[PDB]
């Protein structure tokens, strides 16, 4: 067909003095600076392809901008006629060269104008082939997946290893999740293995809540050690293309990083929910026995309910919105990598939650534990001495006591009628002293007390002895020993064993001072629920920390994003308008996340369930794994353990 | 020939009234009251006669002063002159007749002076016969034999039969000899068989001291049961003539009293010494307890030197003294029964001897049962307590095994080593309570200690079990149990049922104190030792009764001896020459011997025998003949070989 008259202008034609374009060769000899409007020479255009050369970087880009400026800059001149470059040659560039708008702009001839490019003409260079494809900067990669390109540069993709980190942070960072993960994952298996052995009695409901405490950390350890397994680690961070996984759940990738978030997240937040059960369960002990509270054995339904569907709700969140991002260094998907707000929402303000409801019923159980010993500080000291030396213990016992919050009454066995003498105390403490040449006989003032103890009220009543003797006399403190032989048979419970004596109580004033410390260690306020209260305090300690982590991360991480993309941005290269001093880089990171706060972070988190898994390291454990091997060994045979078997 | 002047004196014949002189007709028929100084008339000289023939009674005088009387009371007057009685006649009279002047006095005419008895002169009486010879009366019986006449009254003798006692006393007590001579005899025949039957392991020291102590019993029944045979109670009581024999060895007499007396005597002393040995061999024995050291080793010799020596010393001394006397009531001759002092002497001072020396025995014994002895008893109580229930059983059972003389050491099983931990005591007491919701489990503390008990030295220990539990659990005290399995399947040897306390112990705490006072008793102690202490003061308690019964008769004999004598010659009569002036006879016993006190000293005495005899009435003793009849039928505990 013959040319259109709109698809040409008139133009003076000049032989080509270059016979390639952008690395292909052109089929005609002569050409026209008439359409760019920034040349006027061959050796002009010439150079201006070289600036625009730069642009081989974001390839979907450079790949259609070739055609068209060999259409423009060097065109075809034939018969006083340059040929015009078609509408949809230019059309073609607009959208993957948006970062030429974005960075100098589209120069007036570049413009895709009906004038300047009209519509339905031959190109020409649509003949020509241009194989040059252009590549991408370290930090970005090559995809095809238009779901992985970084903004503007379209073509490449974020590469799956954060660039903020080398290779030795993330070998440091591995071996350190590696080694905090194996130690939770075994002692907490160590604690759920302790309570299935002994499952119908470990049920109760006071220490069961540890059970489940561990069994969350437990599924957590799982998470956080999946990625070492041979190949995970880029299963779970890295796209099938090869780019970090960002805004998971995402359409055609493998479920391997939403599998590893659910296991991470959902035991991170059953397990802070698990805390505040704890902090609840200690606190409403007390009043159990103290005031009217009743026992809270049997709230199964109320406590499993809430600890298993509020992380629930929380995770289904997190999918639905979409969050769910992928990091090679911490080697799992969590919730708000790529978006600091997410990470806040869903991490920090429900750690920010438990630890006030947590921590109100830490402050409640103590005032509760503190008003009791008040209720229980009344203690009567009867004392028997000829020469003073038991008068003397019984005055150095009596300010420990009143140091220690006891109002004390110290009366001398002489002036006290034995009826009804006890009636009214929480402890009760007789001393008397030994005497008798050739036997055991009690101090004078003491015999008519002793005689009619049956009438003081020790029944039931807390007693310790305590007395004055000599080593040089046969029957060592024997006052001593008869009288806590007499307040057992009577049904006195002796708290601990009778202080005895030897020689002047002045030169043993720090034994009397420590075994009036120790008799009021033994007035037990529940050893089975004072373990119970130390976990409750350490856990807070440690989910405190977490927090504060999460907290710094929440209150930084939008300078460490601005600085992400100033960096990845900048080593992308594409700088189009002019040639950099020297081929280097001149790309920095201004400021990244803290490592050290992030294996902080680690040690707080890990670190509770191996403090929650000492809550099975006593002797009875040892007792409950003997009944599993002896019984193991009883059922080797037929049947079981028997009532004479 | 003719009659001599100084044979004759003047006086008026008178014609004789009376034909007849004390029973014998008189040749004559003229008589003379010249010689008879007391009489004036023949009535009076008659009624004088009628005084004189009182003394029918003591024959021996009766005899001989018939003729005498006629002589000088009716003689013969012939022409004016009175026949004068011989010297010789008178002087018969003298001696047989010597209670006349013991009671009354020879009067003035009758002594024998040569103006009124001349030298060889014809009696007349010389031809008169006297067929009269007297009698003794019913306590008394005639003996010719001299050395058996009694006392003044001379031709009678006392009866063999003891007159203080009737025939149905004699009956009454033989029967009484014969019950427990008999008794005594068997039961000490059976324990001196055994020990016989088995002499070997029998002749130890501290038990064969009741072997001897039986034999003397036994020799001493055989006495006392002699008087049993045919006829031998009067062989061995009575003389050849019939009266009873006093003061033996006697000269011309059977030995058969002298026989039964030192049968009797010397079993009696030498059972009383063997009491004293017994008593000290105790006493020695049993404060050598604590050591090998064997007391009575060399005391064997000096033991039987004692015991059988003392006896023969004092048997023979009153031989010596010849105190033997018969007696028929007891139907055996023994010493002091004519004399009192001589049986206080031989008899009441011996016996009272063996008590203080016995006494003294038996006392320092019983200072050694509350003394301190070399050896005490070990014993460890470990226990196992989670709320203190265990640990006050512990406590308890601990003051009450102290208070008992055990060396307690109570530990708690949470501080101890199984390694060696029961090597050293004699006794070890574990207490546990139990635990566990579904099955048996022991106390926490207690488990290290019971999976390592093999390694603790249970193996043939002296062991018993305690503990607390609950009836409102399955498995009561199921520990308890598990405790005296292992140690049972280790070797150990269980006491006693475990004390299995239901709920509180302080409300059960004498059952407590009663179980531990048990648990002391299972553990075997010396019974021969405690045996032999038992019959030292059972033989004492019969030795101070028969010591008691002798002492009785001691302090009353020297009244019932003259009430002997004052009876006996009271019943006979003599009557020199007294109108009795109108007496009453009333011949009475004011007092006499109790055979009461007689009956209690032999209960006491056979009473002795068969309490010792009671030494070999064991279930050995039962083995002893079993093995006796098989060994002397040939076969062994089945067939010999
Ligand atoms: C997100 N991020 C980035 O580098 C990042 C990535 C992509 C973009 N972007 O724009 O595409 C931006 C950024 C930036 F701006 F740098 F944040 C850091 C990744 C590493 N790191 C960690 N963070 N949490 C945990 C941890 C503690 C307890 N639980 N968990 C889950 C953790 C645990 C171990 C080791 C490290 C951890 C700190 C934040
Ligand atoms: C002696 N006498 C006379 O009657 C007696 C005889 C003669 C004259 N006299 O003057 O010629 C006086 C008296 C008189 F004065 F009455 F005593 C009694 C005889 C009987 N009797 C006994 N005596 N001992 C024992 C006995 C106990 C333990 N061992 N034995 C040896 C005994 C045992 C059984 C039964 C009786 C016994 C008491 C004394
Ligand atoms: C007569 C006499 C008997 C004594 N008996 C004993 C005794 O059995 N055991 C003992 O440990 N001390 C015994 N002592 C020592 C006293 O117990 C000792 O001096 C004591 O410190 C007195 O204290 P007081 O002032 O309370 O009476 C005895 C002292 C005396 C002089
Ligand atoms: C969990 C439990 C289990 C128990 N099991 C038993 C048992 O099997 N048999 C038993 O007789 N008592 C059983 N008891 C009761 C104790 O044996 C009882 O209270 C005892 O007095 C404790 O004594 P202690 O102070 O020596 O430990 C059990 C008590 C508890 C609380």
């Amino acid at each position: 067909p013959p040319p259109l008259s709109h698809c040409g202008r008139a133009a003076p034609c000049e032989p080509l003095r270059y016979n390639v374009c952008l690395g292909s060769v052109l089929p005609y000899g002569a050409t026209s600076t008439l359409l760019a409007g920034d040349s006027d020479s061959q050796e002009e255009a010439h150079g201006k392809l070289v600036l625009w050369s730069g642009l081989r970087n974001a390839p979907r880009c450079w790949a259609v901008i070739q055609p068209l400026l060999c259409a423009v800059y060097m065109p075809k001149c034939e018969n006083d006629r340059v040929e015009l470059p078609s509408r949809t040659l230019c059309q073609a560039t607009r959208g993957p060269c948006a970062i030429v708008e974005r960075e100098r702009g589209w120069p007036d001839f570049l413009r895709c104008t009906p004038d300047r490019f009209p519509e339905g003409c031959t190109n020409e260079v649509q003949n020509i082939k241009f194989n040059s494809s252009g590549q991408c900067e370290v930090p970005l990669v090559r995809t095809d997946n238009p779901k992985s390109w970084y903004e503007d540069v379209e073509g490449c993709g974020i590469q799956c290893q954060n660039p903020l980190f080398t290779e030795a942070e993330h070998q440091d960072m591995h071996s350190y999740i590696a080694a905090f993960g194996a130690v939770t994952g075994l002692c907490t298996l160590f604690t759920l293995a302790t309570f299935v052995a002994d499952w119908r009695n470990s049920n109760r409901y006071p220490a069961v809540i540890l059970f489940y405490v561990n069994a969350c950390f437990f599924v957590g350890s799982i998470g956080w050690l999946a990625q070492f397994m041979d190949g995970a680690r880029r299963e779970i961070v890295c796209r099938a293309d090869g780019t970090m996984r960002l805004g998971e759940p995402t359409s055609n990738e493998t479920l391997s990083c939403v599998i590893i978030f659910v296991i991470v997240y959902y035991a991170l937040m059953a397990g802070v929910v698990w805390f505040v059960v704890l902090t609840y369960a200690w606190h409403t002990s007390f009043k159990a026995l103290g005031t009217t509270y009743q026992p809270l054995s049997g709230k199964t339904s109320y406590f499993h309910l809430l600890t298993w569907s509020l992380p629930f709700v929380l995770t289904v969140a997190i999918l639905a919105v979409a969050q769910v991002d992928g990091d090679s260094v911490s080697g799992i998907c969590f919730v708000g990598y790529k978006n600091y707000r997410y990470r806040a929402g869903f991490v920090l303000a429900p750690i920010g939650l438990v630890l006030i409801v947590g921590g109100y019923f830490l402050i409640r159980g103590v005032m509760t534990l503190f008003s009791i010993k008040s209720n229980h500080a009344k203690a009567l000291i009867v004392y028997g001495s000829t020469t003073g030396n038991t008068e003397y213990t019984a005055e150095t016992i009596a300010r420990e006591l009143a140091d220690a919050g006891y109002e004390v009454d110290s009366r001398d066995a002489a002036s006290v009628e034995a009826g009804g003498l006890f009636e009214g105390f929480d402890l009760v403490l007789l001393g008397c002293s030994t005497w008798g040449d050739d036997s055991i006989e009690l101090q004078d003032d003491f015999i008519p007390l002793f005689d009619s103890l049956e009438e003081t009220g020790a029944q039931g009543r807390k007693v310790a002895c305590f007395g004055c003797g000599d080593s040089s006399w046969e029957y060592f403190c024997g006052a001593v020993d008869a009288i806590e032989e007499k307040l057992k048979n009577l049904g006195a419970e002796i708290v601990q064993d009778g202080l005895r004596i030897d020689g002047d109580p002045r030169a043993a004033r720090d034994d009397i001072v420590g075994w009036a410390h120790d008799v009021r260690g033994a007035i037990k306020i529940n050893e089975t629920m004072l373990r119970l209260g130390i976990f409750g305090f350490l856990a807070f300690g440690f989910v405190l920390i977490t927090f504060s982590c999460h907290f710094y991360d929440f209150f930084n991480q939008a300078e460490w994003e601005r600085s992400f993309r100033d960096y990845v941005l900048c080593q992308a290269n594409v700088t189009i308008g002019l040639p950099t001093k020297q081929p280097i880089p001149d790309c920095e990171i201004k400021n990244r996340p803290s490592l050290l706060v992030e294996k902080i972070n680690l040690f707080a988190m890990f670190g509770t369930g191996i403090a929650m898994s000492t809550w099975v390291w006593t002797k009875a454990t040892l007792l409950i794994w003997r009944r599993t091997w002896c019984r193991l060994t009883g059922q080797s045979d037929d049947h079981h353990h028997h009532h004479h078997h």
